[PDB]
């Protein structure tokens, strides 16, 4: 049988990462299940443009996260708040777990979610230097093309920045507190420094600019590869053909197609480990020392539960028979970000439109994104932290892409086509998001795709016969994702107007117009905005106003029409996370509740969605549990100049 | 370890109702086994509302066929015909499989389909008296409900039905060759004789009724129950509370929660078979004589394509290590139905509408059905089989129900609510749906949720740039789901429109509208169909008919807005089958091909859908695998006054 002091269970952001310098720094048998194999010489994964479909088959065309020889398909409940719909959302399945399919978009996440949303332990200062080394062993680039589009949107936030600064109101989405008085946006002169979201010490916050960072490196040939936690953590410099660690590394072993199915015990010590290859045999790992588990969000509360840990009541009520510890919370407070979309048209002629919207095409170095910004609340949300005029928040992260990022019916219904050549794209994604939802096995035998996942956004309020001021703070919670969603179609709207500005004045002959949602309702909500000001939110809930006025009820008329958007006109993110969290299912060292000697070391455990893709927070909880398990820094203390060689095969 | 003579794997439909007669008939060691349980005990399934969400609670308030403790998730992958729509489609798991969850509709399928798209020895009178033992062992019930509205509705397709007969044309959608000149339409009077479309001779191929018969029997109290393949074959008074068998049936085993694996193979033959219990550990089944894999359409290919049975290419590539027989069209050849849904309007005042519309609201005996027919082809469809003018062919499955049956996204967009009590619902479903999709395993390890399933439904056709009439037939085979959807409408209405007329007669002061689709679209398509005639289809390609007249643009268009609502204004039935079937990957004997010892006796071995709901047909094929194991009609000669007799627990 196979024998291992640590066990670790999912090859992904987290598991890869911890599995490489677990096997470095210490003398241990390191055991890591995957279910999945490496690609390594896979096109479709290797070519970051493999993602955008460019080698898939022409009768099986499928991306990545829509195909389960590449993932898990985590069909999700019926969502209340979008028509029933029923997204599903993948993770990868394979060498890198997500990172293998994902799109790239390196984000740490700000300094300020790390200070007040998460626990002691977990402060920004511990986790700068963990960071900084999964920064550093990727490497990511910027973007490798200068689009004229980019300038001028950043001119225009300028401006409105500037129009924030003066106005002096404590809390606005492009306010800085870190960066004082100055506008904390990218300049557009000749020799402007590049700003970076990532900076060491967290000052950037809030900010505009011209690039984000992309997890590819080029090759000496000239190539982009997708350098992902597959390649770079377990590549054939480090792992060979047979699964056998070298050198320094022996003493990792490499499972690869390794279904896992449950955690074994006796009394609360994790002991065994039940896994099934791929000729149907099941197989049993004996586990000496830890099994650390770091099979995502959708799925790590599932292997506890399964395991027997989680809420016993519940359980038992679906036949699983050998209970370890009752805790409800396993699968609980399930996190994600979403990403509203709206449509711009540029008018002016089509040669000089055609100058404006030029250089925007995807390539390696930009996975399509030219910009823009990490921004703050807007200053009409009700639901910001206590303290968000001291520090400032993470609310949106706005980007900007070529093309007609609308769903295929809504292309339809809107007459926008994906053809036209005066269209394009911009995403005030809200990296705070409102809603949480909960995982539940419905079966006890096997690892299942599909468990329960309940995951409602945007709910509607339902008014009771309670008296107004009762009602209102109880409506203000329940209508968070619609609100934010909306207050986000008005910072592009804000944005594309002051473009409208800076386009004349860097000498194109343009005009913009928000075309998706609908011009004429956008238009509406704005000056609601400034008519109704901060209760302006209130109007979701006609009934409970009491406004039968004719200018109330197209108010009112405006906001039923505008909830349709963000609920269909929109995707769902991958960024599933916080399942299993610090404080609820495992402790601030991230061994699980109850068990002796089990730890939660992936995206799960994360007290707080990050302010950014997650990607970055997934391998920096991975990174910080090797020095967690191993008892010293050594990966904290490790200098940043010695990173692992790439292998590409 | 548990040895068995023979092994069945699903204990649905047909595998419920296999295992039963097989351990009376035999002295063979019988073992079935069935990834769920029983809910013998389970009021959401035993009592018939259940299915309509009676005992849901609030907070996870969602179906059977979406709920991953009572049902197999079918994700399917992207459906070009569709807006890249991904809908995930239902196996119940537990004692009677899908019966168990399913909304009880019982229907044969009709004489014409089985003489024709059925091989030799498989005809309608091959098959009939299997038919019949499947409907007396349930025993399904009529309507206990008049409603006027129905009957309004019968003497209104009479009326269709007169003309039709007297224009003397050979094909349109209410003519049946079998009752000559006089309408198949149930009379209407005090004592009208009920018409029974499962009628023992298949008289009834296109027939109008009141009534369809359910899968519930009433108990002594008045309440009704369920009466489906888990509790009819496998209740109390037969299996044990230890899956034993009793008395006469004592050689049957019963294995719940056993989730089966693979099919274990010494050459050809068919040695083992493998599961994994609840606890996670995996068991070995020997097997003596025979394997019958009954788990249906989306799973049963799976088993097999892990056991080593299909494209030995794709297969080996993905790691099944053990290969057996080589067969690409194994999950090959998948069909469905699907029902495009209408909605209608009823004018009048407030007080007549209500009297109209009553009697609806649905129970028991009725499953929210009150009516009302099989349909042949319409006399504009071009995708009539050759022989159509000389035996009739069901084409339509036609149900009128209370309430707006329409996707929530759809109510909002065409404002109809649920909650008027002004509208109702009328389906079309096509049971001969022209579509044919494909099942790939994604892994190797283990039974997934999600396998690849392709099915793309409502595709266009590109016109190449060779000349029209090359190109006609191929855009006549691509379109021929558009061109039945469509027609669908027109059918309904025509229905609508000599409503208008019988409900004024009744003494109903009411008018009656279709409101969904758009009035305005149907109105238009009506017209078309009668300028056009038999080539009216070509305008879903207008760039090809160079009819540049301002009557062809506006047909043209009309069609292309029409083709939105099949699309995402309708349900995908979960009545999927034929992806095994006689003549491509097992015989007449339900024999695999290539194998010595394996079968296959569910759904999926369905040479072509039955012309309505697939219950009785897949219960049929369990049926026949009885005596075909067996080697003597000992079921087909059983009386028909010989039934399993109910325990309810
Ligand atoms: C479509 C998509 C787009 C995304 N976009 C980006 C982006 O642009 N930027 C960004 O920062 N992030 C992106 N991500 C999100 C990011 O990749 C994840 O949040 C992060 O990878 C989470 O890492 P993790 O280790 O915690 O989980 P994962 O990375 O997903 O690792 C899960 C691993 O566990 C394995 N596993 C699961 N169950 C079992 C089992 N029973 N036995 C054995 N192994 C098992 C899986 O095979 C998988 O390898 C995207 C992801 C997807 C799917
Ligand atoms: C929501 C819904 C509505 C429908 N309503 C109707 C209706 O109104 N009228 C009608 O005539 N029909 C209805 N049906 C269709 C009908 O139920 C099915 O076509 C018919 O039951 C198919 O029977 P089957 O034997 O082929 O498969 P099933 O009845 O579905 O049974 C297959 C069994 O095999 C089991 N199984 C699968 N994989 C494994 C494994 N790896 N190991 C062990 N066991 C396994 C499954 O859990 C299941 O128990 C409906 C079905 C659903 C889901």
């Amino acid at each position: 049988n196979l024998t291992g002091d640590i066990v670790i269970i999912g090859a992904g952001a987290a598991g890869s990462l911890l599995a490489h310098y677990l096997a470095r720094f210490s003398n241990m048998k390191i055991i890591l299940l995957e279910a999945g194999h490496s690609h390594f010489n896979d096109p479709v994964v290797t070519d970051p443009m493999g993602f955008f479909g460019k080698y898939n088959p022409p009768n099986e065309n499928i991306s990545m996260s829509q195909n389960p020889s590449y993932s898990w398909q985590g069909a999700q409940e019926p969502n209340t708040g979008a028509y029933g719909n029923r997204p599903i959302i993948a993770h990868g399945m394979g060498f890198g777990g997500s990172t293998m399919i994902n799109r790239l978009n390196l984000v740490v996440g700000g300094r300020t979610v790390f200070d007040n949303d998460w626990p002691v332990g977990w402060k920004y200062d511990d986790v700068k230097n963990y960071f900084r080394r999964v920064l550093v062993d990727i490497n990511p680039v910027r973007d490798n093309t200068k689009a004229s589009i980019t300038s001028v949107a950043l001119d225009a936030l300028r401006i409105i920045a500037e129009q924030q600064i003066a106005s002096g109101e404590p809390v606005d989405f492009l306010l800085n507190k870190a960066t004082g008085n100055v506008p904390n946006v990218e300049k557009t002169t000749p020799d402007a420094v590049p700003l970076n979201l990532n900076d060491y010490e967290g000052v950037n916050s809030v900010v505009a600019f011209s690039s984000f960072y992309m997890g590819v490196n080029q090759l000496s040939d000239g190539n982009y590869i997708r350098k992902y936690a597959g390649n770079t953590y377990l590549n054939r410099n480090y792992v060979d053909e047979n699964g056998r660690g070298i050198g320094k590394f022996s003493g990792l072993r490499v499972v690869s197609d390794a279904v896992v199915d449950r955690i074994i015990f006796k009394g609360n010590r994790a002991v065994g480990v039940n896994y099934i290859d791929r000729e149907g045999i099941m197989h049993y790992v004996k586990v000496n020392k830890e099994v650390v588990v770091t099979s995502g969000a959708f799925y790590t509360p599932t292997i506890l539960q399964r395991s027997g840990i989680g809420d016993f009541t519940y359980l038992s009520s679906i036949g699983v028979k050998n209970l370890v510890y009752n805790n409800p919370l396993v699968g609980t407070g399930l996190k994600n970000h979403y990403s509203p979309v709206t449509i711009t048209r540029v008018h002016g002629e089509p040669s000089e439109v055609s100058r404006f919207l030029s250089n925007m095409a995807a390539n390696p170095t930009n996975m399509g994104f030219k910009g823009l910004a990490e921004l703050g609340f807007h200053r009409l949300d009700p639901n910001k932290p206590a303290n968000a005029n001291t520090v400032t928040y993470r609310k949106y992260q706005l980007m900007m892409t070529a093309g007609v990022g609308i769903p295929a019916e809504q292309q339809y219904l809107s007459g926008l086509s994906p053809s036209s050549n005066n269209l394009f794209t911009l995403i005030a994604d809200d990296i705070r998001f409102a809603p949480e939802g909960y995982i539940k096995i419905g079966t006890p035998n096997i690892p299942r795709d599909v468990p329960k996942i309940f995951f409602n956004t945007f709910v509607t309020y339902t008014p009771t016969s309670a008296p107004a001021d009762q009602q209102w703070p109880i409506a203000q919670k329940t209508l968070a994702p619609l609100i934010s969603a909306l207050l986000g179609y008005d910072i592009i709207y804000q944005t594309l107007m002051s473009m409208n500005q800076t386009a004349r004045d860097s000498g194109f002959q343009v005009s913009l117009e928000m075309v998706y949602p609908l011009n004429d309702l956008i238009y509406k909500l704005h000056n609601g905005l400034a008519t109704y000001g901060a209760n302006w939110w209130h109007y979701f809930v006609p009934t409970l106003v009491g406004d039968d006025t004719p200018a109330g009820r197209e108010f009112a008329d405006t906001l039923s029409k505008l909830s349709y958007y963000p609920r269909v006109g929109a995707h769902l993110d991958s960024h599933q996370g916080c399942s299993c969290s610090i404080g609820r299912t495992v402790d601030s060292n991230l061994k699980v509740i109850g068990t002796q000697n089990v730890r939660v070391a992936d995206l799960s455990a994360a007290a707080f969605p990050p302010g950014g893709n997650t990607w970055a927070t997934a391998s920096m909880i991975g990174a910080r549990a090797v020095d967690l398990i191993l008892g010293f820094p050594y990966l904290r203390d490790l200098p940043v100049n010695d990173v692992p060689i790439l292998n590409v095969n």
